[PDB]
């Protein structure tokens, strides 16, 4: 399936700290962020995605169109400029954030009712799993 619509509640989180440290996120923010769960809300209409991940503290809020590159300021996260592009590799949704950091981006896919997220920066991979509400 290429349909990621839903409210996705966090089931699993592995190595979020390594990903954030590879982005050089300030220590106090990273130490608080690694403790906190969050919910991922995806509104998808064709190529058009609105995604938002909300925790009691931090924010993640990105809208994009599959196949359309966009210049992105990463704002609240690590305050960097990247050229972001989201495409399909089969049923895996792949994002590359071209810029200073190597191997920066993510992959999302659905495997037996659960949403998998792999966040990558440099040699660090964070894996998260969510269940659909
Ligand atoms: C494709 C989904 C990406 C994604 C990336 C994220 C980056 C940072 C954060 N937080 C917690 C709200 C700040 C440390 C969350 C987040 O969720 C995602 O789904």
């Amino acid at each position: 399936t290429r349909d990621f619509n839903g409210t996705w509640e966090m089931e699993s989180n592995e190595n979020f700290e390594g990903y954030m440290k590879a982005l050089d996120i300030d220590f106090a923010t990273r130490k608080i962020a690694v403790r906190l769960t969050f919910t991922l809300v995806i509104d998808q209409d064709g190529d058009n995605f609105k995604t938002k991940a909300t925790s009691t503290f931090l924010n993640y809020d990105v809208d994009f169109t599959v196949g359309v590159e966009f210049d992105e300021y990463t704002k609240s996260l690590d305050n960097r400029h990247v050229k972001a592009l989201v495409t399909w590799e089969g049923d895996v949704l792949v994002c590359v954030q071209k810029g200073e950091k190597e191997n920066r981006g993510w992959k999302k896919w659905i495997e037996g009712d659960k949403l998998y997220l792999e966040l990558t920066c440099g040699d660090q991979v964070c894996r998260q799993v969510f269940k659909k509400k």
